[PDB]
DNA sequence: GAGGATGACGATG
DNA sequence: CGCGCATCGTCATCCTC
DNA sequence: GAGGATGACGATG
């Protein structure tokens, strides 16, 4: 009664979202007060997903699987006009005043009996628990396997009228989903390495050309509308940035041209303009990345009746090798560093031959520093420093996660001043910064030098960084996630489902140049039979005409035949036999023809003569051209970043060798 | 005219074509006319009679086409009436 | 890096010209100097002075105000009030003809026809004003208008508490009403003359519609020498009137109506 | 105080007012003007008929 | 009973 | 992603010595 | 000299 309320209502959308406001909210309050949840202190409310109406009747729908059910059991499909409930400005007063009309239905509370709901209330929120929360995400994975494989729906909440709601379900049906939904946009798959976020956003661009320009703002709402995007619009923009960036120490190859200021590799790399302020352009590199021709390839999913984008791609090259994968999930986390781009191709080319690839090493684009490997999935990073005079000395050269402002005000702040334990270790510094490169006009006591020398420079100045990569977990192309040991096996599994799709792409592609060799065919035989002349075209009835066509061994629309052999793989079509204008009848046309029925005949006994093998290659070819193109566009690049400056001089420079603490 | 058959279509040069439709008294596009005449208001252009498909040669066609045409002259002889 | 000049006191009457509650009528002459100035030169097709031609020390006040205030005083006039042939600003000038561009059989997100809006009609003032535009075009409430251009979905506003409570621009839903087809006839494209900015085709200066909107959604236009306030009006009267001058005979006098309105 | 007691049950459009009054105090107001002593009145003046030509 | 003071306002910064 | 100060000018109330 | 405490982080609320 002191208290100066006495219930307390929580309401959130039907997403996964609340469910974590609501955890952390029970995790408040127990974490101080565990005797409150027993005295019907917390109630919820809830709100509709869906709703169907049609001749003025309305049903309620609260779940997902409640939906799939309605579906299951009743015989009326697109017969009720279905309206969804994404967000709250959907709903209106008039819907508010039902929602308030019935207070048994939605505003429920919960119930508490045994201590033991409190360790699952711990599960989802020990730091001593990530092993039983990785056998419980485990759990809930392999039923969800069986329970697809056997076709069984699966268990929903909220189906009748409740008055409590127990713990133990709220934690193991409701949170769960929430975690589940996290960890598949959180971390991106093995096959393709693109998160959800960064798959809509190249899908919308693949549906346009854009051989212009186009802003980023007004991109973000193309993007959602057609890819059923329900996060707002600052994440949107916020990943259109991160795939935008391509500075040293972000990536290596993107799929968008620098158009403005995207953030300098001073401060932080976030110091970007308004999404608005700044525009952006499609590169050339996704043509042959991605090629058209396997839209055919992957099954793309049906919801809103629309199709959408697939669940994965199939790129050429290993996008987390190039990019780097950063997830952060639960139960799990990735983060794999950059390679090298051009080594990618060889080791391809070796494994092709069937020999044992090299090892490789992590490489960064416009990066001179030295990386040597002591214990396996460990890296040690250091930079270059010259030693001008006895007294002057320049960083030519800093290591990766190193910004100008934090490197700064971490590290000459302390050296320049005699702090509360530490001489002052520099006397003067410089910073001559360039857009990339960094200058250091740097002096320091010749007797101290030699201290420094001995204690070690690299050491001083704090230039070392130590990385391990041991998460290597990544969606596999059924779904489950194992932990990975090297890149090597990564590469021989990209390779093996690769393999699979050879064949594929060969028996889509043949029969498919045959369709159009013999629809040619039969539009030249057609001709020939009108230079003979005996088909009338004085006003003969059209049944006549299909009557002839069908005597004449003339078969239908072989197109007609791919398209209906797609969705599951009157009479006959003649439309195509009568659209054709009169120029067929000159004799240039004719006799363009006449080769170009031929031009298509090559490529198909090619094809029918070639080997499903030999051909990454010379798609490959391809692809290093361009590429060889992309470095000459990015060496004239670097050519008008040349201010006319003289050249860094020659100084002495060592790598400190540090003492391997024999570390896991 | 193709009914009547003068026209060979047996190969024949672009040119010979060109020739006999300025010889039988065959304008050029006139929507081409109009889109000159908007600015400020080769040599001869007959895609239009060849852009045609064998649509065109049915018995349907010919009927409806023989009444389309008279549906523009009904509203242009309301036009010339109308004030 | 210029610096200023001032040279006698007359400078600090024309520093309180634009800036003096009780010189409303001296400003008027002055923008009527300008406007018969800019006809004049524009009819001879002699060039007009600029400033900044070549490198300059000092900046002179009168020139300062006499030549690059008044184009802001221009511009403000020229966008804030509507003409009397259509009645249309700018702004819903710009975003009519973006919404003409396309068919728009479905509906559209407000946040996202803004930027087709921006893209095309070479819109330069942010995109906060542009929204707000289109919140202005979309409200139908009764007080508010009597004809709009679009469909209402979602909450635009009510009647309650001022009518700016609406939620977000993307929150909300819009769609093309069917009524601009027959107030536009697409035959009236071949009328006017577009505009040439960027060697793009960009909307006309004006339209011709069936009514003057300004007598059936009102112009409430706030400038620099003049302003605009016309109330509203009744829709089924326009047409018996214009009948009546068609026919050539005295119009009867009009009375501001409004609709769902029973108030004497 | 004028008023003794109101109510507001507003419509989307329309709206309500239980409004109650001592009937002394009526006549008064009736004497003065119900449009005044509410202010109901609205006065508005069009002078201001400037457009671009 | 009249004049200075207070908001109504609509596109833009 | 909601939060907030103003401009140009015209006018309806409105209140006190 | 080792273990708890402090930030690095990337998509979303």
């Amino acid at each position: 009664k002191t208290l100066r309320y006495g219930k307390i209502m929580i309401m959130t959308d039907q997403d996964q979202d609340g469910s974590h406001i609501k955890g952390l909210l029970i995790n408040f309050i127990h974490h101080n007060w565990p005797s409150l949840l027993r005295h019907r202190f917390l109630e919820e409310f809830i709100t509709p997903i869906v709703k169907v109406s049609k001749n003025k009747q309305e049903m309620a729908f609260y779940s997902l699987p409640e939906f799939e059910e309605w579906k299951s059991s009743t015989p009326n499909h697109k017969k009720w006009k279905v309206k969804y409930y994404k967000g709250l400005g959907t709903s209106t007063s008039k819907e508010a005043k039902e929602y308030f009309a019935d207070m048994k239905r939605h505003r429920i509370q919960f119930k508490y009996s045994g201590p033991e709901d409190d360790a699952a209330i711990s599960l989802a929120f020990s730091k001593k628990q990530i092993d039983d929360r990785k056998e419980w995400l485990t759990n809930f994975m392999e039923d969800r396997r069986q329970r697809k494989l056997l076709g069984l729906p699966e268990d929903y909440l909220y189906g009748q009228t409740t008055t409590y709601l127990t713990y133990n379900d709220f934690i193991n049906k409701e949170l769960i989903l929430f975690s589940n939904s996290d960890n598949e946009r959180s971390i991106p798959s093995m096959v393709d390495g693109l998160k959800p976020g960064q798959r809509k956003v190249l899908f919308t661009c693949f549906k346009r050309n854009d051989k212009r320009e186009v802003k980023v703002a007004q991109l973000a709402g193309s993007v959602a509308e057609m890819s059923s995007y329900h996060h707002g619009e600052m994440s949107l923009m916020m990943t259109i940035i991160n795939l935008a960036q391509n500075f040293v120490g972000s990536n290596n190859l993107n799929l968008l041209q620098p158009i403005g200021q995207f953030g300098t590799r001073l401060h932080g790399g976030k110091d970007s303009a308004s999404p608005r302020y700044i525009f952006t352009m499609l590169s050339s590199l996704a043509r042959l990345l991605f090629p058209p021709k396997d839209d055919h390839t992957l099954k793309f999913l049906y919801d809103d009746n629309q199709r959408v984008e697939p669940e994965w791609y199939i790129p050429i090259i290993p996008m987390v090798l190039i990019n780097g994968a950063e997830g952060i999930g639960t139960g799990w986390s990735c983060k794999i560093p950059n390679f090298d781009v051009r080594e990618i191709v060889n080791n391809i080319r070796r494994l092709m031959d069937g020999e044992e690839p090299l090892p490789m090493l992590p490489s960064y684009k416009n990066f001179k520093g030295t990386i040597e490997e002591l214990a396996p999935n460990q890296y040690v990073i250091s930079g270059e420093v010259a030693i001008l005079n006895s007294t002057t000395i320049e960083i030519s050269e800093l290591p990766v996660r190193t910004w100008t402002q934090t490197y700064k005000e971490q590290v000459l702040e302390p050296m320049l001043n005699g702090t509360e334990k530490t001489p002052p270790l520099i006397t003067d510094y410089r910073e001559y910064h360039t857009d990339t490169t960094v200058k250091f006009v740097v002096k320091m006591t010749e007797e101290k030098l030699a201290e420094a020398e001995r204690v070690g420079l690299h050491k001083v100045f704090k230039l070392q960084t130590s990385l391990t990569c041991n998460s290597m977990v990544l969606f596999d192309h059924v779904g489950c996630l194992k932990k990975y040991d090297t890149v090597l096996d990564i590469l021989r599994d990209f390779f093996e489902l690769r393999l699979k799709y050879y064949g594929l792409r060969k028996e889509w592609l043949l029969g498919m140049l045959g369709a159009e060799s013999a629809k040619l065919n039969n539009q030249a035989r057609f001709i020939l039979e009108k230079i003979d002349g005996k088909i009338i075209i004085e006003n003969k009835p059209k049944k006549e005409l299909i009557k002839v066509l069908i005597q004449r061994g003339y078969d239908s629309d072989p197109v007609k035949a791919w398209k209906e052999a797609q969705q599951k793989v009157s009479g006959p079509t003649f439309n195509y036999l009568l659209d054709m204008p009169l120029w067929y009848l000159t004799k240039e046309k004719k006799d363009e023809l006449c080769r170009l029925r031929n031009e298509k005949e090559q490529e198909l006994d090619t094809l029918k003569r070639k080997s499903p093998s030999d051909l990454w290659k010379e798609d490959l070819a391809t692809f290093i051209e361009e590429l060889e193109a992309v470095e000459a566009k990015e060496k004239q690049d670097e050519q008008v970043g040349l201010p006319g400056k003289g050249g860094k001089a020659k100084g002495k420079k060592t790598q400190m060798a540090e003492v391997l603490p024999s570390p896991r």
